[PDB]
Protein backbone atom coordinates (compact mmCIF):
# COMPACT_ATOMS: atom_id res chain seq x y z
CA UNK A 1 0.00 0.00 0.00
CA UNK A 2 1.07 3.80 -0.63
CA UNK A 3 0.23 4.57 2.75
CA UNK A 4 -1.62 7.67 1.17
CA UNK A 5 -4.34 10.14 1.90
CA UNK A 6 -5.15 12.33 -1.81
CA UNK A 7 -7.24 14.30 -3.50
CA UNK A 8 -8.27 14.48 -6.96
CA UNK A 9 -9.41 17.52 -8.41
CA UNK A 10 -10.45 17.76 -12.14
CA UNK A 11 -11.81 20.57 -14.17
CA UNK A 12 -15.29 20.48 -16.39
CA UNK A 13 -14.77 24.00 -18.15
CA UNK A 14 -17.97 22.98 -20.66
CA UNK A 15 -20.35 22.70 -17.20
CA UNK A 16 -17.90 25.45 -15.59
CA UNK A 17 -17.48 22.77 -12.73
CA UNK A 18 -14.46 21.89 -10.74
CA UNK A 19 -15.09 18.33 -8.77
CA UNK A 20 -13.15 17.16 -5.57
CA UNK A 21 -12.81 13.58 -5.17
CA UNK A 22 -10.72 11.58 -2.25
CA UNK A 23 -8.65 9.10 -2.95
CA UNK A 24 -7.89 5.91 -1.23
CA UNK A 25 -4.73 4.05 -1.12
CA UNK A 26 -6.96 1.12 -2.72
CA UNK A 27 -7.35 3.27 -5.81
CA UNK A 28 -11.58 3.88 -4.77
CA UNK A 29 -13.04 7.64 -5.53
CA UNK A 30 -15.32 9.61 -3.29
CA UNK A 31 -16.74 12.73 -4.29
CA UNK A 32 -16.45 15.37 -1.81
CA UNK A 33 -17.20 18.72 -3.57
CA UNK A 34 -18.37 20.08 -6.30
CA UNK A 35 -17.61 23.74 -7.39
CA UNK A 36 -19.65 26.39 -9.38
CA UNK A 37 -16.92 28.20 -11.07
CA UNK A 38 -17.30 31.59 -12.27
CA UNK A 39 -16.67 30.75 -15.75
CA UNK A 40 -14.96 27.28 -18.22
CA UNK A 41 -11.88 26.60 -15.89
CA UNK A 42 -9.54 24.59 -17.41
CA UNK A 43 -5.80 24.48 -16.02
CA UNK A 44 -5.13 23.97 -12.20
CA UNK A 45 -1.84 23.51 -10.18
CA UNK A 46 -1.67 22.54 -6.39
CA UNK A 47 0.67 25.20 -4.50
CA UNK A 48 3.81 23.51 -3.32
CA UNK A 49 2.78 24.53 0.08
CA UNK A 50 -0.44 22.75 -0.33
CA UNK A 51 -2.93 25.71 0.84
CA UNK A 52 -4.16 26.79 -2.60
CA UNK A 53 -5.38 25.01 -5.72
CA UNK A 54 -5.02 27.69 -8.68
CA UNK A 55 -7.16 27.51 -11.64
CA UNK A 56 -6.97 29.84 -15.00
CA UNK A 57 -10.46 30.73 -15.46
CA UNK A 58 -12.25 32.88 -19.03
CA UNK A 59 -13.81 34.45 -20.33
CA UNK A 60 -12.96 37.21 -17.76
CA UNK A 61 -9.29 35.80 -18.22
CA UNK A 62 -7.59 35.28 -14.40
CA UNK A 63 -5.98 32.67 -12.19
CA UNK A 64 -8.41 32.09 -9.04
CA UNK A 65 -7.22 30.69 -5.98
CA UNK A 66 -9.14 28.47 -3.55
CA UNK A 67 -7.97 27.56 -0.18
CA UNK A 68 -7.95 23.81 0.68
CA UNK A 69 -8.91 22.65 3.58
CA UNK A 70 -5.98 20.71 5.10
CA UNK A 71 -8.16 17.60 6.25
CA UNK A 72 -10.75 16.50 3.13
CA UNK A 73 -9.22 19.02 0.24
CA UNK A 74 -12.21 21.27 -0.05
CA UNK A 75 -12.23 24.40 -1.49
CA UNK A 76 -12.90 27.81 -0.44
CA UNK A 77 -12.80 30.67 -2.85
CA UNK A 78 -10.21 33.28 -1.41
CA UNK A 79 -8.71 35.42 -4.66
CA UNK A 80 -8.15 36.73 -7.83
CA UNK A 81 -6.06 38.09 -10.23
CA UNK A 82 -6.49 39.52 -13.88
CA UNK A 83 -4.29 37.44 -16.80
CA UNK A 84 -3.32 39.40 -20.24
CA UNK A 85 -5.01 36.23 -22.32
CA UNK A 86 -7.02 33.22 -21.90
CA UNK A 87 -5.10 30.83 -19.49
CA UNK A 88 -3.97 27.33 -21.34
CA UNK A 89 -1.29 26.66 -18.74
CA UNK A 90 -0.70 27.39 -14.84
CA UNK A 91 2.15 26.66 -12.83
CA UNK A 92 4.60 27.84 -10.14
CA UNK A 93 8.16 27.93 -9.09
CA UNK A 94 9.67 25.85 -7.06
CA UNK A 95 8.96 28.31 -4.33
CA UNK A 96 5.67 28.87 -4.92
CA UNK A 97 6.05 32.59 -5.02
CA UNK A 98 4.99 32.84 -8.41
CA UNK A 99 1.91 31.54 -10.92
CA UNK A 100 3.03 31.42 -14.66
CA UNK A 101 0.16 31.39 -17.47
CA UNK A 102 0.67 30.31 -20.63
CA UNK A 103 -1.89 31.87 -23.02
CA UNK A 104 -2.27 30.34 -26.49
CA UNK A 105 -4.75 32.56 -27.92
CA UNK A 106 -2.71 35.66 -26.66
CA UNK A 107 0.54 33.98 -27.69
CA UNK A 108 2.12 35.04 -24.27
CA UNK A 109 3.35 33.97 -20.90
CA UNK A 110 3.00 36.28 -17.74
CA UNK A 111 4.06 36.07 -14.21
CA UNK A 112 1.71 36.33 -11.23
CA UNK A 113 2.83 37.28 -7.88
CA UNK A 114 1.88 35.69 -4.92
CA UNK A 115 1.23 37.59 -1.66
CA UNK A 116 -0.08 34.95 1.72
CA UNK A 117 -0.77 32.24 -1.50
CA UNK A 118 -2.70 35.11 -2.88
CA UNK A 119 -2.29 36.28 -6.67
CA UNK A 120 -1.27 39.74 -7.27
CA UNK A 121 -1.61 42.28 -10.38
CA UNK A 122 0.73 40.56 -12.95
CA UNK A 123 4.29 41.82 -12.99
CA UNK A 124 5.32 40.98 -16.44
CA UNK A 125 4.02 39.61 -19.95
CA UNK A 126 5.94 38.01 -22.42
CA UNK A 127 4.42 38.27 -25.88
CA UNK A 128 5.12 37.20 -29.25
CA UNK A 129 5.15 33.23 -28.55
CA UNK A 130 2.37 32.18 -31.04
CA UNK A 131 0.57 28.87 -29.64
CA UNK A 132 2.46 29.69 -26.43
CA UNK A 133 1.05 26.18 -24.58
CA UNK A 134 2.50 25.93 -21.43
CA UNK A 135 5.25 27.35 -18.84
CA UNK A 136 7.72 24.59 -17.13
CA UNK A 137 9.88 25.65 -14.50
CA UNK A 138 13.84 24.13 -14.41
CA UNK A 139 14.57 21.56 -11.88
CA UNK A 140 17.00 24.16 -9.82
CA UNK A 141 14.28 27.01 -10.23
CA UNK A 142 16.83 29.41 -12.46
CA UNK A 143 14.67 28.74 -16.36
CA UNK A 144 11.27 28.44 -17.44
CA UNK A 145 10.90 26.47 -20.36
CA UNK A 146 8.04 27.57 -22.79
CA UNK A 147 6.58 25.47 -25.39
CA UNK A 148 5.18 28.16 -28.59
CA UNK A 149 3.44 25.18 -30.23
CA UNK A 150 2.76 27.34 -33.38
CA UNK A 151 7.09 28.02 -33.66
CA UNK A 152 7.97 24.76 -32.93
CA UNK A 153 10.27 25.71 -30.49
CA UNK A 154 10.67 26.11 -26.55
CA UNK A 155 11.33 29.58 -25.25
CA UNK A 156 14.09 29.55 -22.49
CA UNK A 157 14.00 32.22 -20.13
CA UNK A 158 15.72 33.72 -16.98
CA UNK A 159 13.61 34.02 -13.84
CA UNK A 160 14.65 36.42 -11.47
CA UNK A 161 14.29 36.65 -7.74
CA UNK A 162 11.56 39.22 -8.69
CA UNK A 163 9.72 37.15 -11.02
CA UNK A 164 10.82 38.68 -14.23
CA UNK A 165 11.36 36.63 -17.55
CA UNK A 166 14.32 37.60 -20.20
CA UNK A 167 15.59 35.51 -22.62
CA UNK A 168 18.61 33.36 -22.28
CA UNK A 169 21.52 32.18 -24.84
CA UNK A 170 20.33 30.63 -26.67
CA UNK A 171 16.69 31.96 -26.41
CA UNK A 172 15.13 28.72 -27.47
CA UNK A 173 15.69 24.97 -28.73
CA UNK A 174 13.77 23.90 -32.07
CA UNK A 175 11.83 20.80 -33.04
CA UNK A 176 11.34 18.99 -36.52
CA UNK A 177 9.07 21.70 -38.27
CA UNK A 178 5.45 21.12 -37.64
CA UNK A 179 5.78 19.24 -34.46
CA UNK A 180 3.89 21.51 -32.22
CA UNK A 181 6.02 21.27 -28.75
CA UNK A 182 2.43 21.45 -26.12
CA UNK A 183 3.38 20.08 -22.77
CA UNK A 184 6.19 18.45 -20.78
CA UNK A 185 7.38 17.14 -17.80
CA UNK A 186 10.98 17.13 -16.28
CA UNK A 187 12.85 13.46 -15.00
CA UNK A 188 12.90 13.35 -10.94
CA UNK A 189 16.55 12.88 -11.27
CA UNK A 190 16.40 16.57 -12.78
CA UNK A 191 18.49 15.80 -15.58
CA UNK A 192 16.18 15.42 -18.70
CA UNK A 193 12.64 16.84 -19.81
CA UNK A 194 10.29 15.26 -22.18
CA UNK A 195 8.17 17.83 -24.18
CA UNK A 196 4.98 15.60 -26.08
CA UNK A 197 4.82 17.13 -29.49
CA UNK A 198 0.75 18.02 -30.38
CA UNK A 199 0.76 18.13 -34.20
CA UNK A 200 3.01 15.22 -35.12
CA UNK A 201 2.39 13.23 -31.70
CA UNK A 202 5.95 12.33 -31.27
CA UNK A 203 8.16 12.77 -27.55
CA UNK A 204 11.28 14.68 -27.56
CA UNK A 205 14.02 13.64 -24.81
CA UNK A 206 16.20 16.64 -23.81
CA UNK A 207 19.52 16.55 -21.98
CA UNK A 208 19.21 19.46 -19.67
CA UNK A 209 23.22 19.73 -19.52
CA UNK A 210 25.31 17.71 -22.07
CA UNK A 211 28.90 17.99 -21.37
CA UNK A 212 29.45 21.42 -23.50
CA UNK A 213 27.33 22.61 -20.89
CA UNK A 214 24.19 22.88 -23.61
CA UNK A 215 20.76 21.52 -24.06
CA UNK A 216 20.38 18.84 -26.62
CA UNK A 217 17.18 16.80 -27.97
CA UNK A 218 18.99 13.37 -27.64
CA UNK A 219 15.79 11.28 -28.73
CA UNK A 220 12.85 11.69 -31.01
CA UNK A 221 9.64 8.69 -30.19
CA UNK A 222 6.39 8.25 -32.27
CA UNK A 223 3.54 7.69 -29.41
CA UNK A 224 1.37 6.05 -32.30
CA UNK A 225 0.96 2.87 -32.54
CA UNK A 226 2.28 1.79 -36.02
CA UNK A 227 -0.99 1.17 -37.95
CA UNK A 228 -2.09 4.51 -36.74
CA UNK A 229 -3.26 7.32 -40.08
CA UNK A 230 -5.57 9.22 -38.42
CA UNK A 231 -5.04 13.28 -37.32
CA UNK A 232 -2.41 13.46 -35.11
CA UNK A 233 -3.52 15.32 -31.67
CA UNK A 234 -1.19 14.71 -28.82
CA UNK A 235 -1.84 16.09 -25.92
CA UNK A 236 -0.52 15.49 -22.35
CA UNK A 237 2.56 13.94 -20.59
CA UNK A 238 3.65 12.78 -17.21
CA UNK A 239 6.38 10.80 -15.79
CA UNK A 240 5.87 8.41 -12.21
CA UNK A 241 7.87 10.03 -9.63
CA UNK A 242 10.19 6.41 -9.13
CA UNK A 243 11.38 7.75 -12.51
CA UNK A 244 10.22 4.12 -14.21
CA UNK A 245 7.35 5.09 -16.54
CA UNK A 246 6.19 7.88 -18.76
CA UNK A 247 2.67 8.04 -20.24
CA UNK A 248 1.62 10.56 -22.88
CA UNK A 249 -2.16 10.74 -24.81
CA UNK A 250 -3.50 11.49 -28.38
CA UNK A 251 -7.22 12.97 -28.24
CA UNK A 252 -7.74 11.48 -31.82
CA UNK A 253 -7.01 7.68 -31.30
CA UNK A 254 -8.00 8.29 -27.75
CA UNK A 255 -5.16 6.11 -26.04
CA UNK A 256 -2.58 6.32 -23.53
CA UNK A 257 1.12 5.66 -24.97
CA UNK A 258 2.75 3.57 -21.72
CA UNK A 259 6.85 4.29 -21.91
CA UNK A 260 9.50 2.46 -20.21
CA UNK A 261 12.40 5.03 -18.85
CA UNK A 262 15.59 4.03 -18.58
CA UNK A 263 17.68 4.11 -15.28
CA UNK A 264 19.83 7.46 -16.72
CA UNK A 265 16.45 9.34 -17.93
CA UNK A 266 18.32 9.14 -21.17
CA UNK A 267 16.00 6.65 -23.81
CA UNK A 268 12.13 5.70 -23.26
CA UNK A 269 11.17 2.95 -25.33
CA UNK A 270 7.56 2.06 -25.83
CA UNK A 271 5.77 -0.57 -24.02
CA UNK A 272 1.65 -0.86 -25.14
CA UNK A 273 -0.76 1.04 -26.24
CA UNK A 274 -3.98 1.50 -23.44
CA UNK A 275 -7.40 2.59 -24.68
CA UNK A 276 -9.25 5.36 -22.41
CA UNK A 277 -11.71 7.94 -22.00
CA UNK A 278 -12.62 9.43 -25.32
CA UNK A 279 -10.81 12.13 -26.33
CA UNK A 280 -7.98 12.46 -23.68
CA UNK A 281 -6.83 16.07 -23.30
CA UNK A 282 -5.71 15.86 -19.62
CA UNK A 283 -4.50 13.07 -17.20
CA UNK A 284 -2.15 12.76 -14.03
CA UNK A 285 -0.66 10.30 -12.05
CA UNK A 286 -0.94 9.91 -8.10
CA UNK A 287 1.85 11.05 -5.56
CA UNK A 288 2.69 7.31 -5.38
CA UNK A 289 2.86 6.64 -8.92
CA UNK A 290 0.64 3.51 -8.30
CA UNK A 291 -2.34 5.13 -10.20
CA UNK A 292 -3.26 6.67 -13.79
CA UNK A 293 -6.52 9.04 -14.06
CA UNK A 294 -7.65 9.88 -17.12
CA UNK A 295 -10.40 12.51 -18.17
CA UNK A 296 -12.35 12.01 -21.28
CA UNK A 297 -13.21 15.48 -23.28
CA UNK A 298 -15.75 13.49 -24.58
CA UNK A 299 -16.93 10.60 -22.24
CA UNK A 300 -17.15 13.17 -19.00
CA UNK A 301 -15.43 10.61 -16.97
CA UNK A 302 -12.72 10.40 -15.73
CA UNK A 303 -10.93 6.39 -15.13
CA UNK A 304 -8.69 5.04 -12.57
CA UNK A 305 -6.09 2.93 -13.83
CA UNK A 306 -3.66 0.67 -11.63
CA UNK A 307 -0.34 0.97 -12.93
CA UNK A 308 1.41 -2.43 -13.04
CA UNK A 309 4.70 -4.95 -12.87
CA UNK A 310 7.73 -4.02 -14.68
CA UNK A 311 6.37 -2.33 -17.56
CA UNK A 312 4.37 0.27 -15.83
CA UNK A 313 1.62 -1.15 -18.09
CA UNK A 314 -2.32 -0.04 -16.81
CA UNK A 315 -5.39 -1.66 -15.36
CA UNK A 316 -8.82 -0.07 -15.56
CA UNK A 317 -9.68 -0.06 -11.45
CA UNK A 318 -13.07 2.50 -11.50
CA UNK A 319 -14.82 5.01 -13.74
CA UNK A 320 -16.23 7.99 -12.32
CA UNK A 321 -18.88 10.68 -13.64
CA UNK A 322 -17.91 14.24 -13.82
CA UNK A 323 -18.90 17.28 -15.17
CA UNK A 324 -18.89 18.07 -19.22
CA UNK A 325 -15.90 18.17 -21.31
CA UNK A 326 -12.94 17.54 -18.65
CA UNK A 327 -9.54 17.99 -19.87
CA UNK A 328 -7.32 18.81 -16.16
CA UNK A 329 -6.67 16.26 -13.42
CA UNK A 330 -4.10 17.09 -11.03
CA UNK A 331 -3.90 15.44 -7.60
CA UNK A 332 -2.56 16.57 -3.88
CA UNK A 333 -1.33 14.11 -1.08
CA UNK A 334 -1.80 15.45 2.44
CL1 LIG B 1 21.92 33.56 -20.68
CL1 LIG C 1 25.72 26.42 -13.11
Amino acid sequence: SNAMKQTVYTASPESQQIHVWSLEADGKLTLVQVVDAPGQVQPMVVSPNKEFLYVGVRPEFRVLAYRITPDNGALTFAGEAALPGSPTHISTDRHGRFVFSASYNQGCVSVTPLHDGLPGETITVVEGLEGCHSANISPDNRTLWVPALKQDRICLFTLSDDGFLSAQEPAEVTTVEGAGPRHMVFHPNQQYGYCVNELNSSIDVWELKDPKGNIECVQTLDMMPPDFSGVRWAADIHITPDGRHLYACDRTASIITVFSVSEDGSVLAVEGYQPTETQPRGFNLDHSGKYLIAAGQKSHHIAVYDIVGEQGLLQEKGRYAVGQGPMWVVVNAH
